[PDB]
């Protein structure tokens, strides 16, 4: 459980973290790009919609990330073939960037999200520092396009996992 060694954002405020986030980069050893996040607090949990543009078509996945008893740490419960996904919001100023850690089957990944583009050099460099600290190399970092985003899918391309 590599993610247990990660410190969550001190006094994480779901209300301030709400809204739209754009994926900037991902650090992962895991063996179709571009992504948008819509986060809406739901009591103690977080209602989350992710959008990805594939072959010009927008696909939406609706999920619920439950509260785990620790601020900044959430859980996407397993269901069927989908394994559980642990999430920790680490560094974030709510107004420009967010560094999230995800773990599935013991494999840790790191994602950098931004409120708008481009992200500052200091944040990008900071993210890269965290990736190397997560024992991942520069070649395990995938930087996403500064275009190709979408944030609305029709009823035929919505996967509701809630
Ligand atoms: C506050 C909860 C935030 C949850 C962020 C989830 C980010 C997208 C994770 C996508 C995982 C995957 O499908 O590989």
């Amino acid at each position: 459980s590599p993610i247990s060694t990660i410190q969550p954002k001190a006094n994480f405020d779901a209300q301030q973290f709400a809204g739209t986030w754009l994926l900037v980069a991902v650090g992962s050893a895991a063996r179709a790009e571009a992504t948008t996040l819509h986060v809406a607090p739901q009591g103690t949990a977080m209602a989350v919609s992710t959008f990805r543009k594939l072959d010009g078509i927008c696909w939406q996945v609706r999920q619920l990330y439950g509260d785990t008893g620790v601020l900044g740490r959430f859980l996407l419960q397993a269901r069927g073939a989908r394994g559980a996904v642990h999430v920790v919001v680490a560094e974030t100023d709510y107004q420009s960037f967010a560094v999230l850690y995800l773990e599935r089957a013991g494999q840790l990944s790191v994602k950098l999200y931004a409120r708008s583009l481009p992200v500052s050099d200091s944040v990008l460099s900071g993210f890269e520092q965290r990736v190397q600290e997560a024992h991942l190399t520069e070649d395990q970092i995938f930087y996403f396009p500064k275009y190709g985003f979408c944030e609305a899918a029709d009823q035929f391309h919505v996967l509701d996992e809630v």
